[PDB]
């Protein structure tokens, strides 16, 4: 008797399953969601409410930009799940409710992650942190950040001095946690309780008899204060009126709920990354459901969509100077992960796959949420059409290879974490890990591990390569060798690190929402591979000679001759990129990690690649001294003139099968580079990406893609004219950003990247 | 190979060795320390101040032991080892400083414990918890109480709450450990954290290579947090004028300095025992010097050392009801082990051995500090007779067995912590564990689990026997198994406690004055011995008839025939005894432990004798329900009556091979029993120790001897009339109390027990 009368009340018309006797919320999208094969054509715009709503909300986002400040945080508030009162717009107004704190994009202040972040953002914004908060937080409760540099080693705080293994998350929220929160618009809490509870009891055994001891004990804790914030969640919702201790009985309910389950989270964890999962799809089962019995009308449906996803643009953290020359825009990553195939064959494309979309018009551009679409060479050709038409109006979405990993995962309900990191909802979480300096790393092979910036031993104590022109062989054993190293030191600090985030910062409220057991990876970065890999072709295929200081130390390099540069499709150069990847991650692969964490790679750097170009001196590639690194596993600046399909081809020829947490490309390409009207550009774009995204057994294939449809010419007007593009938004690095939002230097950055003028 | 001077200075006459270039407190003693064989001859009295400061100290020890409450407390301060301002008697008359408050006797607030315990104290008291406090400890700081109540079973819950497993330390601190606060005396706050930052980086290694990397990281995370309470105690220090960064140069810093350490320890920590270690004859190595040059009177040294066990009598913590009852007497545990005898053979005894002795005649009779005895047939006949004359003018000392355990530990420098719990200083430590009701494992046996009280499942349901009659061989059958569930839920139990308390109240301070890696063990306690092998003897030697009710469930027994009781002599009472000793210790020795903590076991009680008798019926050796069980080891009340020399041999057969934790027995005799004058007594006294003492290849020997030399008709005068006793003190249990400090039940326990009349 799994069917409780409110259960059945609430289900009534939903396809039985298993789903309905255990938690299960795959199965039930399985055998209840519309596959929707359509186009547009049934779309409705915004309703005055929204457009009321929104504008008022741009003010507060206009003075962001503009102060590149907060527009107001906490000072004396310990944020917690119910430390604060329920906040409006305008209640007159929502449909759907929940803000982070009492007021519209006011920050709170989350203490578990480390005092002295909080204090230096006080500081940066002229505020006041009240001394009991911070006597509490220093004094009383231990902090993530205070426990981490309590077992640091001397090395590791030299690495992230020089500028080598810089910005890990010991200073800021891990994130890269995504908590099903579509269980609790399914199943209610009450019932995820009971699970909870279950979960719990099944360890007791183990404990009494004495296996595993230390992880039995711990999980048991974890678990219990897992039950313990799903009760808070009810508290929460109540302090709006709302009581979500049953299952979602509409559509309106079914999005609140969900929406009710990512609040708690957003309002007790400082995660970097704090992303949506897959929903879209999951909800338009209750949309379709309450539109098929004329419940609700389509507008209406847009409505809750649109007031949705309009929170989902008004999450804020507070963070420090330093995090924003390293995640710049002001982001928060609440990704959605959108359509995909299913592995039965169907997609999972849907109407509500369409409303999301449709809240860049709705409401205009938006870097938030980061809306990822699945892309499949399957999909309804109506909805590739419309995603490409979308990008070249707003260039605010991305694209990830559903024909690559759900296969690789043998499953059809992955979603993707950040910017490229995949993971079955509910049933798997990565330990971030920022990324490592790849370059810097060849420079110190060079240099016998003395930085050539600050001129001090970092790197194991060696002899700096003697000859007075460089020879690749040579310099690859190097290197090969400080990436030991690298490694060594990479997964030593990682290791510590979520060791602590899992003593002071357990992510309750989102752990509650997975099962009992999730698996983990230990997620490691690489920065500047472009500007490596370059590097060695120019060593391998030219001649490079290091200029030596009176010390000896390689402080420059001249170059006789060209050479093959990544991102045109020339097999000498990707070859290099393509065996840096599988080195590294051999390399970090054979080290024990903590709790077990799978080792896994990505080639993703966000805004690392400025702040380690500038930390890095002059390299054998030709780039100089303090100049930004390519984003993400893009060819450096310029470089790239192929034209579109040789820098996809060379990107696509990375080998995802090594990394694992995912490849970002951010793709920018001039309008008339597509065609002479939408209809030829929407045609060419859906086409480039196919072509990218086209998985075969001897081909792997592409990963992911930003895509970004501009005219340089438009960002430079911007920059003059800020107050002309209040919400121009574009792709940087596997997220987006309101052009406004960057700091000058980074927008120096953007404007310099690569703008493909032709395919 | 130069001593930094400060070292070198302080360091002036003394003898050279290891101690001078490692941590080595043992090595200094042996080249420094000079053993003593004269008399108490030399001893001076009180000093005017001493008098003074004493008597008005005894004012609030009058409040506490009326009102059965404390003078004072904390209501919205979190004590720390900082956070109290300098507090004193009469600064003008103190030579040794130190308060754990601001105030004579104000108990403070210790709540990384639990925040609920404190509550219990201010409801019960009268006072009203600062709701800051409140909030802080039950939303932001995680307490011991809270993580080892969210990991509990329910069948613990159940085993707590029936009385067969109650009292354990999961709402108080757990104690049992000794930091070598001698070490600061010897050389100063910084060295000490010089040796620390070693012990740090010398985990580094392994922590970079995975090796045992969870236990590594945890160990590095605890050394920096000790590293970090030691920097705390200069700025504790610093508050009362001194600076301790440096060696003590003279007696007056060496006191002071060792002090300075342990107050640290109980600013900061809950311990249900915080034992003071073996100090007096380190101490005594600065007094000599001192005297030699002559810097210091004979009288001025007492003065020190009143004031140093001044300060140690008026150590206090804030308890609830349910702790006052099963620790009684408002108890804390200073321990002191005096004299014994070096590995080389000459005697540990010093001046400093009679002058801490003397405290008792300088200050009048004390509870505490509880002062220990390290006995040994080839001490100082002058020693044995003084210490004897001691015990039979206050009867506020106890002896243990240092021909035993010195050979046991091939260690000279070993301390007893609480009662009777032996470990070498600053190398070793245990996991406290309160102790399991015996007796009442019996009842469950021959009732199947169920319990004779509550009527609830509590043990594993199993059918109870149907004997008209009860048969040993059966009933013990039975008990065995029973015996196999207590110890697994007993195991369980520590494990999840000591988990939790690493976690959330690491006694940092105290661990900073240990070696980096600690010996520590699962120290488990048997309460109830006597009344479970008299229990057996009964059902082996009688006839016991089971009156049951309209259950089957055995409520009471009929006894037909006399039947061997424990402390007669009798083996065949006996003998059982000594095979519950063994039977258990082999089950909780095939368990897995927390941290790998060696199980051991104790026959140690406190005041559980009391609370698990009133919650155990009637019994088959007799003893009726709600009746008192023995405290410790000893025999049932007033069962022992052939005499000492019997009890006495009954109990040193208990074998303490299978009681590593200690065998604890109270022993109290009628003067005129032991001679017609002091003489005499103190001669018959040491006689009846060295016998019961007595250790060889082919026997094993006493442990430990309470020794209370009254009449039964002092105390009922003492009852009647508190006012004119005081100072009264009595050995209950391992420890000695005030008697006017007791309950009027605890005080009936007392007075029933046995009074030995005979030799």
């Amino acid at each position: 008797s799994e069917l409780n009368e409110k259960l059945a009340t609430a289900w009534e018309g939903f396809t039985k399953g298993d789903w309905q006797n255990e938690v299960n919320v795959r199965d039930f999208i399985q055998k209840n969601y519309t596959p929707y094969e359509g186009d547009e054509s049934f779309l409705a715009g915004a309703t005055e409410a929204t457009t009321t709503l929104w504008d008022k909300v741009m003010e507060g986002v206009k003075l962001e930009n503009r102060t590149h400040a907060p527009v107001d945080f906490d000072t004396a508030v310990a944020s917690t799940i119910t430390s604060h009162d329920a906040g409006y717009i305008n209640k007159q107004l929502e449909k759907i409710v929940g803000l982070q704190t009492e007021a519209p994009l006011k920050r709170a202040l989350i203490p578990f992650g480390g005092i002295k972040m909080i204090e230096g953002s006080c500081k940066a914004y002229n505020r006041e942190l009240d001394p009991m908060i911070k006597k509490i937080f220093t004094e009383y409760r231990k902090t993530h950040n205070q426990g981490v540099f309590d077992v640091y080693t001397p090395d590791i705080l030299r690495c992230r001095k020089s500028g080598v293994l810089t910005g890990l998350p010991d200073a800021y929220g891990r994130g890269r946690i995504i908590g099903d929160y579509r269980r609790v618009a399914l199943y209610g809490i009450d019932y995820l309780m009971k699970d909870k509870l279950a979960q719990f009891t099944s360890l007791q055994a183990d404990l009494e008899n004495g296996v595993n001891l230390e992880q039995t004990i711990r999980l048991r804790e974890e678990i219990a204060e897992q039950h313990r914030a799903l009760g808070q969640m009810k508290e929460m919702a109540a302090k709006y009126g709302y009581d979500i201790s049953g299952p979602a009985t509409n559509a309106q309910e079914a999005i609140q709920w969900t929406y009710f389950g990512y609040l708690a989270a957003v309002k007790s964890q400082n995660g970097a990354a704090m992303s949506f999962g897959r929903t879209s799809t999951f909800l338009d089962v209750y949309i379709e459901r309450d539109l098929k019995a004329g419940k609700i009308t389509e507008q209406e449906a847009q409505e809750m969509v649109d007031h949705l996803v309009m929170k989902l643009r008004m999450v804020r953290f507070l963070r420090t100077p330093e995090y924003d020359e390293l995640f710049s825009g002001d982001p928060i990553w609440a990704t959605e992960s959108i359509g995909g195939m299913g592995l039965d064959g169907r997609t999972l494309v849907t109407k509500n796959s369409f409303r999301f979309l449709n809240t860049l018009y709705t409401m205009g551009p938006s870097p938030e949420p980061n809306m990822t679409i699945l892309w499949s060479e399957k999909l309804p050709l109506n909805f590739k059409k419309f995603a490409a038409k979308v990008s070249i109006d707003t260039s605010s979405l991305q694209y990830e290879n559903d024909d690559l990993m759900r296969p690789d995962f043998n499953n059809d309900d992955y979603a993707i974490a950040c910017c490229v990191s995949p993971m079955i909802v509910g049933k798997q979480m990565q330990f971030f890990g920022a990324r490592a300096n790849l370059a810097k790393t060849m420079l110190y092979a060079i240099n016998g591990g003395v930085d050539e910036k600050l001129k001090m031993q970092v790197g194991p104590k060696s002899e700096p390569i003697k000859g007075d022109v460089l020879n690749y062989d040579e310099v690859m054993e190097r290197m090969d060798h400080f990436m030991d190293w690298l490694a060594k030191q990479y997964i030593t600090a990682l290791n510590i690190i979520h060791y602590m985030h899992d003593k002071y910062s357990y992510e309750a409220s989102l752990m509650a929402l997975h099962d009992r057991d999730v698996i983990r990876t230990m997620a490691c970065g690489i920065a500047g591979l472009s500007v490596a890999a370059d590097s060695l072709s120019a060593i391998k295929y030219a001649k490079v000679k290091p200029i030596r200081d009176e010390d000896g130390l390689a402080i420059d390099f001249e170059i006789e001759g060209e050479y093959p540069q990544f991102g045109n499709n020339d097999p000498r150069v990707d070859d290099l990129a393509v065996d840096l990847v599988e080195r590294f991650m051999k390399k970090i692969q054979k080290l024990h990690t903590y709790r077990d964490a799978i080792p896994t790679q990505s080639v993703l750097t966000i805004t690392s690649n400025v702040v380690y170009g500038k930390k890095t001196g002059n390299t054998p590639d030709g780039r100089r001294a303090g100049a930004p690194f390519g984003p993400g596993a893009n060819p450096m600046h310029g470089r790239d003139q192929k034209g579109a399909v040789a820098s996809l081809t060379s990107v696509a020829k990375l080998p995802f099968a090594y990394a694992k947490d995912g490849i970002s490309y951010t793709f920018s390409i001039v309008p008339n580079a597509l065609g002479k009207d939408d209809e030829v550009r929407k045609t060419n774009l859906a086409g480039l990406m196919d072509g990218y995204f086209h998985h075969e057994a001897s081909i792997e294939g592409g990963q992911h893609l930003n895509v970004n449809v501009m005219n340089r010419e438009m960002l430079l007007d911007a920059m003059e004219n800020p107050e002309k593009y209040p919400q121009l938004t574009i792709r940087v690095s596997g997220y987006a950003v309101r052009f406004n939002s960057l700091t000058k230097e980074q927008q120096q950055d953007v404007i310099t990247r690569t703008f493909t003028q032709s395919m």
